[PDB]
Parts: C-alpha cells; sequence; structure tokens
C-alpha cells in the first residue's frame, strides 16, 4: 500500500509518501536530481566516470608489493593515503544516526533512544505486499532449507589468508563489547549503550559492576594468582554476575567485565591478557605519578587500554584481514583538518555481517588434545591445565575457517545461523541488492554472479527465484571470495565504513583528548602508539611467546 | 599539596602533576609553548595584535545602524558574518566534553556518564590549601553577607533594553528543558539526559510520561477546552506526575511535559501555547499526508517544533538580548563547509550564569491586578480568569529587571540566590578571573573595574580582599553593564559560546537531517524557516494579539 514500498529513490535520496498512491524523492545533497534522483549533476557524472570499482582498487592494494614498500616508507604519502581511506569510508555512514527497526523515517525517538541498534537502511514498511517490498513471493524461502543447502559445513574449508584461532577469538572478544543484543526487548536492541570501543567487556557496562571488579588499590582490577600466573577473580569473591552452568566449581567461575565470557576458554584467554595489561599499565603510571590516587590511576589506565585496542585493531587485526600491502595507520591527527563527527551508533547490519561463525574449527586443538565443542564450552579448567603460554602456541598455529565461499557454518552453531536469517526477516531487512546500492556497489544480476560457481547458485535460484529478493546475511556467507581471500566484495565494502567510523569516532581520537596529558604524559602516550598484538602477548604471557594473526608467519629461532 | 592548585597553565594548556611538588603543562594546539604555555608562536602573536577586544566588537555591533541595514540586505554578507559568529563562538567549547564536578582530569567516567553536568573549567582539587586554589583566605566570605550587601534588591531596577515578562517567562520556559538539577544526587547532576533542545518540557523526559500525555489520534497531545479555549489535560485524566501543593482543585492541576511548570502561570502560559502549536502542526501535516498514522504525525510535529524553537531563540530571543543591529540568522547550511560537532553536553557554569532572577518584578500585573509572589505562585486559576490573550497584552508591556549592575535580586527568591553561591562553592568552582581567562577576557585588576562604581566595589573588597578571589556567580550580577544594556561583558562572552554551540549542535541541524523530507516536505520545512515569537502567539492565542520581547515596541493601529 505504501507507495515507497518499491524503494524507488536512488543514490541515497529519501522517499516520502505524498498521498495514498504517490511519493516524492528528496534529492538534497545526493549529487543527483529528477523524480527518482537518477539524473547526475554535471560534477557528478565526471566523478562517476573517474571512480574505479571496489574490485579494481582491491587488486591494486593487493599487488605491486614493491611499490607499496616504497610508499610505506614515505610518511607523508602513507599519511595522505590513510587519510583518504578514513574519510571516504566514513562518508558512507549517517552521523548523527537516523533509522532503526521501528522507524523508517527520522524521528527524535530513533535519535535519542540508545537502546536501539541504528539502521543503515530503513526497514521495509509493515503494509508492503512482499517481505522485500514489492518484489518476490508472499513468503521468503524456508530458512532451514537455505541453511542446509548453502550454509552448513560439509567438510571444513580453511581460510586461504591464514587467519588463526588467535584471530578468531580476538574477533569474538573485541566485538562483544558492542554487539550485546538485549533479548528481553528483541533483536533490534542493544545492552551496549556506549555504542563502541569503551572496553565495557573488561570494566563492566555499569558503575556498580565496575566497582565490584576493582581492587581500589593503585587503579587495579581484582585478580588471583594460580600456579604463579594471574587470573580473574571469582564470582564468589566479587559477587559479579556471570553466566555459568550449574556444575562449575566456584574456583573456576571467573568474573570479568562481560558476563558471557565464561562461555569459551578462548574468550577467557583474552579477558585474562587484558586484565594483566590493565594492571601492568597501573604500575607504570604509579611509577611516573607517585602522587596519584587509585581513581585517577584506574581511569587513566582505561583510556590507555582504549587507545591500545584501537591501535591493534587497525594496524594488526584489520591489517591482516584486509590483505593489503599498504601499511594501515592509527593516527587521529589525520582527521584534524577534515570534517568528521566524533560519535558512533552501532548499526544492526554491522552486527549481522559480523556473524563470522564459519571461522570456528571442527575441534579446538591445544597441545595434543582435540577438544570437541561439548568439551570446550564453559570449561575454564582447560585454561588452567594448559596455561596461557600453551594456549598462544596452539591457537597461533590452528587455522580458522573461510567466511565467504559458502557451506562452512559448523553444525554445532547452526541454530545461531538459522536465527540470523529469521531475525533478519523479523527486523524487516531490505534485500542484498538494495544494501549493495546503498554502499555504492553494482546490484548482482544473477545468483551465479553472486557465488561465482554453479551448484549453490542453482540451489539459491530454486529457493529465491529472483536475485533481487536474495537476502543480505546468507549472501555474505555464500558470496564469491576475492582471489585467495576470506571475504567477498559485499563484506568488505559494508564492513569497512562501519569499522573505521566506529574506531575513529571515539572521543579519545578527538583533538581535545588526543594529547599526552590525557594519558598521564609521554610514557602513557607511548604505550598507545607502540601497541601491537605481539607486544600485548609478550608483556603479559609467561615466556613472551611468539604470536600473530596468521598461521603462515614463521617464528624466529 | 597538588602542584596544580595555583592553575599555573595559561591559554588552555593542561596541568598535570609529575611528582608530589612538580607539574608539567601540555601546550598541544594552544598556539603557545614554554613552561606555563605563555610564549606565543609566531602566527599567534600576529593574531593577538590584530584581535579586537569584546567591548570593541560590541560597540561596533551596537552602532552604525545605517551600515548594518545595508549589510543585513546583502544575503552573502549576512551569511558570511553569521558563519563567523557561529564558528568563533563554538570553538570556545570542549566538544566531546571533558571535565565534571568529580573529575579534574579527562576520564571515561566523565565522558560517558550523562547524569553529570559537564564543566568548562575543572574543579579546584580537594587537597588545595584555599577554596580558589592558592590565593585568598582559608574561607570565602559569608554568603549571606555577600547576598545582602551587593545582590539583594532595594528598589526595583528596570532593564534599559526593555525586556518584558514575555521575555522573562520565555527564558524560564525554554531553559528548563535542559537545566533540570537532580537534587537526589547533587548540584553537579542533571535529569535532562538529552542535554539540549529536545523539547522534553512539552513531551516528557521518558517514553512512559510521553505516552500518558499523548492522544494517539492524529499525532496530537491530550487537551481540554475551557471557555472555548484549549488548555493542557489534568493529572486526574492522564496520571502524569506534577508538583502541586495540596489544596489545588483537580481541575486546575494541569499536566504538561515538565513537572514543575505548575509553579507559575507564566510558565503554564508558554506550556499552553506550545501545546496548541504541536496540535496545530499535526493538523497541517495530516492535510499533506492523509496516509500517515498517529506515530509519524507525532514524531514529525516534534521535529518541526524543535526547529521552530531554535529559529525563535536565535532570531527573536537572542536577537533582542544581544542589542545588535546585525540581523542574526538561523541557518544550519552555514556550517556544512566548516568543522563542527553535532553534539552538546550542558555545562554547570552555563546553568549558573543563567540564574537571571533579577528579571522578576515586585508584582505580576495582569489587567488591573497586581499579584504578589504569594498570590501568583501555583495559581493556575489566574490563568483561566484572564485567559492567554490578556496575559500576552499585560506581559508584553510589563518591564523585567536588570540582571547586571548589582542589587536587583528580589527578596522572594533570596534563598535561591544564596544557594547559588553556596552550591557554587560546593562544586569547587574556580575564581571569576580564571573563568575570564578561559573565555579570552582580561582578568579584572580591581573591584572598581569589575563594578564600574565605588560603593559595591568597596563592600566586595572588604569581604574578599583580593579581586583574584572574587567568585563567578556574584560577579555576573554586580558586573558593570554595557552602556544601556542588561548584561556585562562576562555574561555575554561566557554565555554566547554555550548558547550557540547548544543550538547548532542539535542533530536536526546536521546535513542528513536538514532537508524537507525530515519535516514532512516543503510545507513542514517552511513552518520552521518562517517561525517567530509573533507568529507563535498569533496562530495560537485568541484574537492574534500583538507581542514582542521589548516593552518599547509600538503596536500598530
Ligand atoms: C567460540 C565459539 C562460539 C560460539 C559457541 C558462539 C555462539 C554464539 C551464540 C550462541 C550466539 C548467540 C547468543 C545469543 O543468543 O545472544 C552468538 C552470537 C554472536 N557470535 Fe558467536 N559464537 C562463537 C564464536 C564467535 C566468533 C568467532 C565470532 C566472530 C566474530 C562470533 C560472532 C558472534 C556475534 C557477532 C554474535 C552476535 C552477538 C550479539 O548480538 O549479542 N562468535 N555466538
Ligand atoms: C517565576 C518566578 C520564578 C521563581 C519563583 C523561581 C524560583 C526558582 C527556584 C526556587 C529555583 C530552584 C528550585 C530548585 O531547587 O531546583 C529556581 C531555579 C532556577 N531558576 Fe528560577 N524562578 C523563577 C523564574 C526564573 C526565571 C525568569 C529564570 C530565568 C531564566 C529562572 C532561572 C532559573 C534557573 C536557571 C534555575 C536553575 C534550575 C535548575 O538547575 O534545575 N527562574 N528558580
Ligand atoms: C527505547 O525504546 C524502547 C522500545 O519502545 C522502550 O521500551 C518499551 O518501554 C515500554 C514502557 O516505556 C514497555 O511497555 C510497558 O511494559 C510494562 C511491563 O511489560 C507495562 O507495565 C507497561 O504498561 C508497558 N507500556 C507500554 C506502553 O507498552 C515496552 O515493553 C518496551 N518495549 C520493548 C521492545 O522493550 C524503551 O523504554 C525506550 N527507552 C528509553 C530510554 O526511552
Ligand atoms: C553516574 O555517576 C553517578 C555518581 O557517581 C553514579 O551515581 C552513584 O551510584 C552509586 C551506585 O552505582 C550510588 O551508591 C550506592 O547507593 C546505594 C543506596 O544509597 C547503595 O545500595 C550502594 O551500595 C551504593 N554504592 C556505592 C558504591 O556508593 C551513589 O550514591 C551514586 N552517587 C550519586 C551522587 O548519586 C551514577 O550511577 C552514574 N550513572 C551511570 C549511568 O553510571
Ligand atoms: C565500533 C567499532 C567497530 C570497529 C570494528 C573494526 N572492524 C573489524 O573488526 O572487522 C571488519 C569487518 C568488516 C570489514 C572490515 C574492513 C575490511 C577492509 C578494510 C580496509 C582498510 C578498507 O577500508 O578498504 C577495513 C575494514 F575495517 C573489518
Ligand atoms: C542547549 C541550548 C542552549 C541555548 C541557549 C540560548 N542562549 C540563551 O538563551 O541565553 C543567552 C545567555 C547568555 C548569552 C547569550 C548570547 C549573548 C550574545 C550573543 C551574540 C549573538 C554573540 O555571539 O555575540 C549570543 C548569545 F547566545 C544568550
Ligand atoms: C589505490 C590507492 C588507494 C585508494 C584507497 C581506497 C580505499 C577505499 O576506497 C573505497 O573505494 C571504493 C571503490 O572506489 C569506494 O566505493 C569507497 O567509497 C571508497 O571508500
Ligand atoms: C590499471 C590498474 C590495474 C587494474 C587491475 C585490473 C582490474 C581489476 O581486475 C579485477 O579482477 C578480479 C578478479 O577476481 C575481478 O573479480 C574484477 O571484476 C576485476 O575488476
Ligand atoms: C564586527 C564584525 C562582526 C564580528 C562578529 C564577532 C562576534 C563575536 O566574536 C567574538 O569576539 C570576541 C572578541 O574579539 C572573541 O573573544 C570571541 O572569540 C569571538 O567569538
Ligand atoms: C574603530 C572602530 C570603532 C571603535 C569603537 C571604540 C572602541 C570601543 O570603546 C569601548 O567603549 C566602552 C564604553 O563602555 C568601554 O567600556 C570599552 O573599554 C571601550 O573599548
Ligand atoms: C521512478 O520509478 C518508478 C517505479 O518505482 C518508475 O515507474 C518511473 O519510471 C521512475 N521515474 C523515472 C523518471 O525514471
Ligand atoms: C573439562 O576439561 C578437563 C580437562 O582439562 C576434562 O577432564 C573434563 O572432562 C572437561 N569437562 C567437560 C564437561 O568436558
Ligand atoms: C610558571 O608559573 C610559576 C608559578 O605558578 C612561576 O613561579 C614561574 O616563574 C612560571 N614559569 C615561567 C617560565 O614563567
Ligand atoms: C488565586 O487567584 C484567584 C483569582 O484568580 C484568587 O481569588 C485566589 O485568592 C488566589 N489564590 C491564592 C492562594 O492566592
Amino acid at each position: 500500500a505504501n507507495p515507497c514500498c518499491s524503494n524507488p529513490c536512488q543514490n541515497r535520496g529519501e522517499c516520502m509518501s505524498t498521498g495514498f498512491d504517490q511519493y516524492k524523492c528528496d534529492c538534497t545533497r545526493t549529487g543527483f536530481y529528477g523524480e527518482n534522483c537518477t539524473t547526475p549533476e554535471f560534477l557528478t557524472r565526471i566523478k562517476l566516470l573517474l571512480k574505479p570499482t571496489p574490485n579494481t582498487v582491491h587488486y591494486i592494494l593487493t599487488h605491486f608489493k614493491g611499490v607499496w614498500n616504497i610508499v610505506n616508507n614515505i610518511p607523508f604519502l602513507r599519511s595522505l593515503i590513510m587519510k583518504y581511506v578514513l574519510t571516504s569510508r566514513s562518508y558512507l555512514i549517517d552521523s548523527p544516526p537516523t533509522y532503526n527497526v521501528h522507524y523508517g523515517y527520522k524521528s527524535w525517538e530513533a535519535f535519542s533512544n540508545l537502546s536501539y541498534y541504528t539502521r543503515a537502511l530503513p526497514p521495509v514498511a509493515d503494509d508492503c505486499p512482499t517481505p522485500m517490498g514489492v518484489k518476490g513471493n508472499k513468503e521468503l524461502p524456508d530458512s532451514k532449507e537455505v541453511l542446509e543447502k548453502v550454509l552448513l559445513r560439509r567438510e571444513f574449508i580453511p581460510d586461504p589468508q591464514g587467519s588463526n584461532m588467535m584471530f578468531a577469538f580476538f574477533a569474538q572478544h573485541f566485538t562483544h563489547q558492542f554487539f550485546k543484543t538485549d533479548h528481553k526487548r528483541g533483536p533490534g536492541f542493544t545492552r551496549g549503550l556506549g555504542h563502541g570501543v569503551d572496553l565495557n567487556h573488561i570494566y563492566g557496562e555499569t558503575l556498580d559492576r565496575q566497582h565490584k571488579l576493582r581492587l581500589f588499590k593503585d587503579g587495579k582490577l581484582k585478580y588471583q594468582v594460580i600456579g604463579g600466573e594471574v587470573y580473574p577473580p571469582t564470582v564468589k569473591d566479587t559477587q559479579v554476575e556471570m553466566i555459568y552452568p550449574p556444575h562449575i566449581p566456584e574456583n573456576l567461575q571467573f568474573a570479568v567485565g562481560q558476563e558471557v565470557f565464561g562461555l569459551v576458554p578462548g574468550l577467557m584467554m583474552y579477558a585474562t591478557i587484558w586484565l594483566r595489561e590493565h594492571n601492568r599499565v597501573c604500575d607504570i603510571l604509579k611509577q611516573e605519578h607517585p602522587e596519584w590516587g587509585d581513581e585517577q590511576l584506574f581511569q587513566t589506565s582505561r583510556l590507555i587500554l582504549i587507545g591500545e585496542t584501537i591501535k591493534i585493531v587497525i594496524e594488526d587485526y584489520v591489517q591482516h584481514l584486509s590483505g593489503y600491502h599498504f601499511k594501515l595507520k592509527f593516527d587521529p591527527e589525520l582527521l584534524f583538518n577534515q570534517q568528521f563527527q566524533y560519535q558512533n551508533r552501532i548499526a544492526s547490519e554491522f552486527n549481522t555481517l559480523y556473524h563470522w561463525h564459519p571461522l570456528l574449527p571442527d575441534t579446538f586443538n591445544i597441545e595434543d588434545q582435540e577438544y570437541s565443542f561439548k568439551q570446550f564450552l564453559y570449561n575454564n579448567s582447560i585454561l588452567l591445565e594448559h596455561g596461557l603460554t600453551q594456549f598462544v602456541e596452539s591457537f597461533t598455529r590452528q587455522i580458522a575457517g573461510r567466511v565467504a565461499g559458502g557451506r562452512n557454518v559448523p553444525i554445532a552453531v547452526q541454530a545461531v545461523a538459522k536465527a540470523s536469517i529469521d531475525q533478519s526477516r523479523e527486523m524487516k531487512y531490505q534485500s542484498l541488492n538494495e544494501y549493495r546500492k546503498r554502499f555504492s556497489l553494482k546490484p548482482y544480476t544473477s545468483f551465479e554472479e553472486l557465488t561465482g560457481e554453479k551448484e549453490m547458485a542453482a540451489e539459491l535460484k530454486a529457493l529465491y527465484s529472483d536475485i533481487d529478493v536474495m537476502e543480505l546475511y546468507p549472501a555474505l556467507l555464500v558470496e564469491k571470495p576475492r582471489p585467495d581471500a576470506i571475504f567477498g566484495e559485499t563484506m568488505v565494502e559494508l564492513g569497512a565504513p562501519f569499522s573505521l567510523k566506529g574506531l575513529m569516532g571515539n572521543p579519545i581520537c578527538s583533538p581535545q583528548y588526543w594529547k599526552p596529558s590525557t594519558f598521564g604524559g609521554e610514557v602513557g602516550f607511548k604505550i598507545i602508539n607502540t601497541a601491537s598484538i605481539q607486544s600485548l602477548i609478550c608483556n603479559n604471557v609467561k615466556g613472551c611467546p611468539f604470536t600473530s594473526f596468521n598461521v603462515q608467519d614463521p617464528q624466529p629461532t
């Protein structure tokens, strides 16, 4: 019924009904005009003929290694390119945020209510004739059929880029501070009201939980030492709520910032490393500032650990998954002469695309054990039996699974994958091709073009009939990968804007925060600017073991 | 003990202790270097020799009327000047925000906890030898003595600029949506978590209160009609909490967005006008959009009323109090090619400086009655007896009191003025002269320079001894006024940055919001861009009475 159901407006123009059977497009600042915003302005058709495709740019960034080696050693050149990456990627994100699961038009409720995930594309209106708007059938294909035909793992497919379990569990640990769905309200809602990198997964979402986790001596978090090594405190000693099944011994009920981190030992490994790092930084600050009290030591260490996190995420984590020869840079100063909003709201679609469960292996291999999912889940005694050193040695050399390319969701978490499809529909997501247009990509014109193969393409065509009705989440996991890559085009071109905006939109990146005194002086500032995944593991894990996000990297002798 | 107690760092450099008896200043991006950040960079001393004083600029803006008449009719010139006003005023405000009453250093707690008012200058540390830091006595002068000697009204002093009760009650109504101190927590805390112009004073701070105030037909707010005219609903009909003394008849217990608006009929007059305006806009939108439901009509009318408010505040309200011949402009488009953060956090000092109780008259005169404070307070039957038309006619011609110039706080609210001094001390405010330096003003070198007279100056010198120990709040009210003006220098030069930043920092001013479709099309957009205090009263008060913020303005025949 809604005349905007067909999504007639292009190029980020906005649709508005103007009667029961009529619409108008608002083409303001789109670069286009005309009824559906498709006639380019003169300056726009020039930029269009000059702009290279994402696959062209990706080819360039992943070849000519010798030229990038030159560029990487010319600081002004490296800065210039990183600046463009930041600004061109951030422009794709609405900031201040706009739509959410209940509001397909801008409203004060959608702007001000922080309990919602925001939305990059508005939901399909309730009174539309079909799920995607006007295209398709009265119903989308059975989600269990989609799952089983093109999503479920047969044989484990490894990641050609070499991503390991250090990478997989870093992904899970990092993202779980800002993907925290509020299930009491629904899939369109979040419990992470900080909407970004605030490290609430280490410190607690609320003040009360934080104070239970703190020692109130020297800025430190509470801890215990077992077999000479430092671990989180227990729930019995702190009274912090954690999710643990009934049979776990009290001594194994570790209490950390995020209540669900007892779920797997891989999460608890990173929780332990960052706990140790917080207390390490406290001791360094206390040496510089014998005059400081506990509160300032705590707050300043937290700011430093936020900086470390963003530094590592950009220069090690995103660096690895990008596959680029260009050396990415964490440098807030790059945006001080640019237009940029230091704020962020977590988008629902960002959460959806980050469901990388194909990363998970068939078994978790530590030392000479091959733990099944049943044995690994909620078993912190595995963590104590082997210790972190052994964990790092094993996870560094265990390959993760490929995310794009299809048929690699492990059957142990199939219910989560089915839920991803279902809840996506529940939240009235627009189609894959609408999302592609939203992020300046060419719509796919067939399923074979989407997957780059024949067999899954044929399954999908039988289930969906029209490529314009294909859904976002299953498309991301069956998409044709880039050459020898873990992801396809749609994953990179949607994820990068959310990512970079999320990272640089943090207040510590703003001019009034980004200065030595914020972090306790040059010593604290330097901890941020020299941080790396290797130095994080080196400083806080016994023996300073070698690590990396890539199984292919040789350990030196 | 804290080596930063003397506030050694100048020019917005930040002080940090580096041991028990040593400090370092961080001069990053200040324009200065050296130990206390006082050696200007080459580009800085040039700008310094060229910059005109605030009193010089104010003279220019309030003379040469004939030249401004020319400038005002050259749109590109008017735009150019208004743009500079916005950017140069906004630069004075830390955004993202920094300090608060508990944090004299940057911290994630001060950034993320929206229950605090933010702070333009950090609090004096707890372990400082004196209240102001190092200067002064062990104690500040008795606040009751300060109050009685230089603050309390003897004879009513009228405002030379002609501000009337329409102006006074607009000030109280408008500001009370973002000055809402949380007394359960303390003077450094707020209940207005929107931190700006969200119109929570009409719609309610929470979703629950909002839904009790809504009709859920046509986007409208609940209402009743008495003697042919529209008034807010009752608490009995809505169950909305309001503050009312025990004896008020249920039929006179009007329920509006802000719970304290039953306090005076002047507040309830504006609450009634804006209630009528919301429902007026609903009917206009429903005519354009017969296909829209109640929720979209409600949300869109709210966005339109936010725009109207900012438009009126800038072009009528601030225009009047400024005294400028230059015609101020509400135009978000002026900032689209500038660096600007679309966000705002309400500062404690902004709240403090806006305590304009000298505005209040000795009696409130409506028709031929002269109501005392005792008779006026909580008496909504005064509102019904006379009606809004009569209220507008009387308040338009009743002069408000002068704010600067001293001795004009009415004795009916002296306890509020004493509390302002006390709570200011409680919140460990730095001195007047520190605040002046913070906003690029020359410190006063004597009390006579501050007041521009001899008698109050001598009282203050006996109470305070040193001008460097003079406090911010009493200084604002005794300060030498500009010629024939309601305020002194410190009030304008502190208030304008908070104001303009607060107004333009609203998300409806951002590029993705500021477009016709956000407001239901060109008809809704036009309601914002042609709004004025006269058209607000004309459209919603019976007979369309003449109004203005100035008693001096002639009504046409
Ligand atoms: C270690 C094994 C893992 C298991 C058993 C697991 C299982 C689950 C389950 C059951 C959920 C849904 C829980 C709920 O109802 O809220 C979930 C959510 C999620 N998982 Fe996994 N997961 C694992 C690892 C990972 C990894 C490696 C990633 C990659 C980033 C990941 C990303 C996510 C995301 C983004 C969510 C959504 C979280 C939210 O919205 O709150 N998980 N996982
Ligand atoms: C109509 C007569 C007025 C009365 C009886 C009055 C009385 C009061 C009182 C008693 C308070 C403190 C209440 C509390 O404990 O929170 C207060 C606060 C305040 N008043 Fe007035 N006032 C009046 C008008 C005005 C006017 C014209 C202004 C000018 C803007 C104004 C500005 C303020 C401000 C800014 C506050 C602080 C509010 C807060 O922090 O929550 N008031 N007023
Ligand atoms: C952000 O948006 C959320 C979604 O609209 C709001 O959550 C809704 O709050 C309603 C009350 O404010 C809840 O309804 C109430 O439920 C209780 C118990 O179930 C009843 O006693 C109430 O009568 C009932 N009222 C109504 C009108 O339904 C909703 O259940 C709840 N919705 C969801 C999906 O959780 C948030 O409150 C809002 N947050 C903020 C900060 O405004
Ligand atoms: C923003 O900052 C506020 C000031 O720090 C926080 O308010 C404080 O919350 C404490 C609990 O989180 C309150 O203390 C508790 O009071 C109750 C009852 O009085 C006791 O049961 C608790 O044991 C006690 N705990 C402690 C550690 O004191 C403080 O009274 C309260 N302070 C003030 C001034 O109100 C806000 O919680 C915080 N808001 C957010 C969103 O984090
Ligand atoms: C709220 C903070 C969120 C930050 C999440 C960081 N991103 C992340 O962890 O995973 C993701 C998820 C999806 C895409 C990306 C990503 C891929 C490529 C690039 C290169 C540099 C490019 O721009 O071309 C940048 C990216 F960011 C990262
Ligand atoms: C959160 C939103 C707050 C907005 C409050 C609006 N300001 C207000 O109502 O009162 C105030 C309070 C104090 C000063 C001013 C003010 C004075 C002069 C000027 C001119 C234009 C100049 O720049 O030179 C601008 C101003 F803003 C307004
Ligand atoms: C080749 C020199 C480095 C260029 C870095 C570009 C990084 C990402 O640039 C991206 O390119 C895409 C396709 O052009 C666009 O769709 C995105 O808007 C743009 O951000
Ligand atoms: C002149 C600058 C170098 C251009 C490099 C060739 C353009 C990129 O070649 C790319 O190859 C990919 C292989 O999977 C294809 O998927 C893309 O469609 C294609 O654009
Ligand atoms: C005279 C032409 C119009 C100029 C408008 C200036 C409006 C306010 O400009 C103010 O001037 C003050 C003194 O120079 C400075 O201290 C403030 O930073 C600046 O914002
Ligand atoms: C050359 C441009 C015109 C300059 C106008 C004269 C400078 C402003 O003259 C001002 O007069 C005020 C009167 O109260 C004084 O308080 C100020 O100190 C003074 O600067
Ligand atoms: C706009 O889109 C509609 C279908 O949604 C189409 O019928 C019409 O031709 C388009 N208008 C123009 C000018 O292309
Ligand atoms: C947990 O791991 C230990 C070995 O560390 C093993 O003995 C035990 O059976 C495991 N528990 C479960 C429930 O798998
Ligand atoms: C810095 O200020 C201190 C007093 O706080 C003063 O003693 C010192 O001389 C100043 N330093 C310089 C270089 O002016
Ligand atoms: C309220 O006003 C009415 C006149 O409108 C008057 O009769 C009454 O006495 C007033 N009440 C108080 C408590 O002053």
